[PDB]
């Protein structure tokens, strides 16, 4: 179901069994999350945007349910302001830019 | 047309007669543009991102061809590793996320 971008395209995530909002983030190659605790171990990748880099902890094999839709990939989490759901994952829900 | 994620959402812009390619960037709110000599005028700024916050020169009233279509909008020129296009340009285009 299709989202017009004069909205922040903010949907929910239920994530490790909780409920976060996140960002529809086409530009993201990948997809971070604010610091919360995950089951499993990480190890550390680096990323960067706009203002520089931040470090953050990598897993994988995680699931994601968006709106609910369920995908499994990567997530970093991390001290990103937002949470933002990047192509990754975005690839798996199936989503197109339309223009 | 339609973008799948499956690659960088990129695309062609015009912005003052400089040929440049772009981000299709839905998490972003503003377009910000590796700098640039647009014609002349502009305020000030600073973004946040992630990593940290850069500053910028607010352009206003800046036409770019986008694809092969326009919009007239506010650019922000400064110095991001990529350039992106962001909501406040992608509405005018009618740009639609989809699933
Ligand atoms: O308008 C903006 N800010 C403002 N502040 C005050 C008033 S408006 C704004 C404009 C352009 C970029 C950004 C920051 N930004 C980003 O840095 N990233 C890194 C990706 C890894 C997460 C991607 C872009 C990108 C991709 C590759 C390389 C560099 C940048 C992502 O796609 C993009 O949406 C956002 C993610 C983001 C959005 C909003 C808040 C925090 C973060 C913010």
């Amino acid at each position: 179901p299709q989202v017009t971008l004069w909205q922040r395209p903010l949907v929910t995530i239920k994530i490790g069994g909780q409920l976060k909002e996140a960002l529809l983030d086409t530009g993201a190659d990948d997809t971070v999350l604010e610091e919360m605790s995950l089951p499993g171990r990480w190890k550390p990748k680096m990323i960067g945007g706009i203002g520089g880099f931040i470090k953050v902890r990598q897993y994988d094999q995680i699931l994601i349910e968006i709106c609910g839709h369920k995908a499994i990939g990567t997530v970093l989490v991390g001290p990103t302001p937002v949470n933002i759901i990047g192509r990754n994952l975005l690839t798996q829900i199936g989503a197109t830019l339309n223009f």
